[PDB]
């Protein structure tokens, strides 16, 4: 199951942030993913936050915003799935009243 590990290695070359969203299965959450046009097709890259709902849970996180990336969802890699799956993954999560998203970025002097 969860076997502990240790010894050496190196720090992650990239950083990430866990976005915990909560909502009902009806009202869902409040976030839109951005990726391939077609649904029935794997994702070579992580989908971006196409859009976000105002006063929504995804927005309440603040940290989240259009442009962000979604590596995995609840531990499910988006690149190892299809657009739909990603969206669907958000559905099942909604039914849980909780969801976890993983964003990618280089924690540092990100000027813009």
């Amino acid at each position: 199951g969860s076997s502990g590990s240790s010894g050496g290695g190196q720090i992650v070359h990239t950083e990430t942030t866990e976005v915990v969203l909560c909502g009902d299965p009806l009202s869902g959450f409040g976030l839109q993913l951005q990726g391939g046009i077609f649904a029935t097709e794997t994702l070579s890259s992580p989908p971006l936050v196409c859009f976000i709902e105002p006063d929504s849970p995804a927005e309440r996180c603040g940290l989240l915003q259009v442009g962000d990336r979604v590596l995995s969802i609840n531990g499910i890699a988006t690149e190892d799935g299809t657009m739909e799956e990603a969206n669907q993954l958000l559905r099942d999560a909604a039914l849980a009243h909780k969801v976890v998203l993983e964003v990618e970025f280089d924690s540092g002097p990100s000027s813009g």
